[PDB]
């Protein structure tokens, strides 16, 4: 509350650490469905159904341009990529499996870097 604070966590490396995690996700072999925005002209149903599209290139741009106010807003966008994937893709499909693999890979990196 006012004048009552927990001890100050050092957040000065968060920007660089999120950038590193994002690089790791970009270079994973299963990242290909997620690297670029879905083409809303060429994929029927995607624009209407997925209310907030998100992809790794868009996260990179947002991160590099100071649009994440803290590491939690970064994690929300990453998770959105995979939540979108689950909405649009059967679990039993290459893209569906890609999304689950990438989500697990992210969550481990996230815990190991910060938790």
């Amino acid at each position: 509350s006012m004048s009552v604070k927990k001890p100050k966590r050092d957040d000065s490396k968060d920007l660089a650490l999120c950038s590193m995690i994002l690089t790791e996700m970009e270079t994973h072999e299963d990242a290909w469905p997620f690297l670029l925005p879905v083409n809303l002209k060429l994929v029927p149903g995607y624009k209407k159904v997925i209310k907030k599209p998100m992809d790794f290139s868009t996260i990179r741009e947002k991160l590099s341009s100071g649009q994440y106010p803290n590491l939690e807003t970064f994690a929300l966008d990453v998770r959105l990529v995979f939540d979108n994937c689950e909405t649009f893709n059967e679990d039993d499909s290459d893209i569906g499996r890609a999304g689950h693999n990438m989500r697990k890979y992210f969550e481990k990196k996230w815990t190991d870097t910060f938790k």
